[PDB]
């Protein structure tokens, strides 16, 4: 078997900027998915960012995660059992946060 | 979930032709495999055989077929793998008959 998780979407974005005076914003993102082939948009309130490269791992015993880096930096995302919400977390090159990420 | 079986590499093919005449004639398989997007290559001691487009369906009970249209040198051929991808039983159209094959 050949099998890779559905990530497509729409997801909402509970982002929190633990850097640098940052403030808990929110933001939509969206998946757009071809197999392996990944990109992801983040439209929030200051314009928006696309995925530039990007790869999906699966490590047991803490679920499937996906990694990629954009252009307005590096974004991660471990998703749960079923799909629901994943966890991420962002660096830009310096501001940095945690993004909550929930499918819609 | 996204999930294909993973049915590259080669084959052995017991063949028979099921038509009046005929007798068991043996070939080599070879399956190219690019996630769904599948190509089959048969080769004999009298005449290949390539296909050209094919798909690969998933019914509840039988399991995975592979269905393609083939060209020697158009015709249909199709399997319904079992055992975990390890044998499949198919029939082929242009002459007709059954193949067994055996992954390697």
């Amino acid at each position: 078997f050949l099998c890779v998780p559905n990530l497509e979407g729409r997801w909402h974005v509970d982002g929190h900027t633990r850097s640098e005076g940052g403030n808990t914003w929110e933001g939509e993102l969206k998946i757009v998915q071809t197999w392996d082939k990944v990109r992801i948009h983040l439209k929030t309130k200051a314009s928006h960012s696309d995925s530039v490269t990007a790869s999906i791992i699966y490590d047991k015993g803490i679920g499937y995660q996906l990694l990629y880096n954009y252009r307005n930096g590096f974004a991660e995302f471990r998703f749960d059992a079923d799909l629901k919400s994943a966890e991420g977390h962002y660096f830009n090159g310096a501001t940095y946060g945690t993004m909550t990420i929930t499918r819609i």
